[PDB]
């Protein structure tokens, strides 16, 4: 029925410096919103400590940009347990960049999401087709296969901590945002699939966010679509306009 | 010639928590090392901040366990520039776990090392052959090709900030503890290659660290080997025992 609580998530990706983030964080702290909205900021692992120490806005949660399922002999990686111990309860998993550059198959992503949910994390699970896949008319087949791989490892209860982020690969950092119709069409497909497998309530309460060239200028029109519950913001999240994007979820 | 300054590096891998690392750090801080030695601790990115704010032992430098060549749209990753801005001047690259689980090829490792050196970092370059490769009699071909790949991208002057770590992946991967003799067998060929391809000066100043199983029990015997200049320690580097391992390089 009515839309669940919206989410405005910032993916700073592999960017940042203390001198840059300090002022940015202060802007976030001074920002107020008159509607219920879950704001999220995902710094690089290296910047999580300074962010957690400085960010005070209660409507904000800190998320890691990735994580592996187990602590151990995995040089260079950061596990969910390590993040949990540090007080981080949100995490982005399966980002297109990780599926494409760092060998994250649908199954690997699913294992990550499964362990994250079991660990009590709110997970922003990313899905999305490439330009070639959309041109070949494989969009639905692709995103449903990505989502299905994850769902198969989750229990019914786990969905209360699951968030889906649809980011068409052709819309990431290209300045070519999906039209409201294009986004709505996929969000519908995703939610309808979830409903067929998990029921009315879970499908209705599920937040499905759009990501890919989202800006303060195109955010409002996108958010008004019936099946869009917020955004995963890349480039514009490291700018002051990110506050306007949040306001766009009112 | 005499051995150059030894290095005792701790690779904490994907392990750590405030409760574990604080006591260990203060234990390292309390220890006093009378000889010339470069100590290194490589915490996960998440723990680098607490380590930098707490580590005081004068013999220590803090290193990252990995890094990518550039900042940008690489969700989950940390770039060399972000680390440098944070004040981290040491980095481990090409560790077997990344070459095996995260598809880091010789070219990828070589490129990372080249940009690292260009960025002014001291780099611990990891090389090593698997059990299969060793059983096929390919130890030399494998490790030297890995080393050659990185060597081709560097200039002679860069080696002053390069460090090689030999990982007997064949031993680690089979749950075995390589003997000082098996360790030295590879260090001998590694230095022979460096001596003939890069120069007598480079070979004499180059630290070639043993990255196999090192504990307070076998550290001294390993360091006694002619071509071993220290270690890249695993599990034991997370224990107070690491103090004795460092002392074994005297
Ligand atoms: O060479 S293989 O690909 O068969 C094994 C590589 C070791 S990676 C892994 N190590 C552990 C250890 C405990 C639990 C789960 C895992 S996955």
């Amino acid at each position: 029925a009515s839309k669940p609580q919206p989410i405005a998530a910032a993916n700073w990706k592999c960017n940042g410096s203390e001198s840059l983030l300090v002022p940015l964080i202060e802007t976030l702290n001074a920002a107020t919103f008159d509607h219920d909205v879950q704001c999220v900021v995902a710094p690089t692992f290296l910047h999580i400590p300074m962010t957690k120490a400085r960010l005070t806005n209660p409507k904000f949660q800190i998320a890691a940009q990735n994580a592996i399922t187990r602590s151990g002999a995995f040089t260079g990686e950061v596990s969910l347990q390590i993040l949990k111990d540090y007080g981080i309860s949100w995490v982005v998993l399966g980002h297109s960049e990780r599926r494409l550059y760092y060998g994250e198959t649908n199954e690997i992503v699913a294992e990550k999401v499964a362990q994250a949910c079991a660990a009590g994390f709110h997970v922003i699970v990313c899905v999305g087709e490439t330009n070639e896949e959309r041109e070949a008319g494989r969009t639905a087949a692709v995103v449903l296969t990505q989502l299905a791989a994850v769902a198969q490892k989750l229990s019914k209860e786990a969905w209360s901590r699951v968030v889906i982020a649809y980011e068409p690969v052709w819309a990431i950092g290209t300045g070519k945002v999906a039209t409201p119709q294009q986004a709505q069409e996929v969000h519908e497909l995703l939610r309808r699939w979830v409903r067929s497998k998990l029921g009315t309530d879970i499908a209705a309460q599920l937040r499905i966010l759009y990501g890919g060239s989202v800006t303060a200028k195109n955010a409002r029109t996108l958010y008004q679509m019936r099946d869009i519950n917020g955004f995963l913001v890349g480039g514009a999240s490291l700018k002051p306009e990110f506050v306007e994007i949040i306001e766009a979820t009112k």
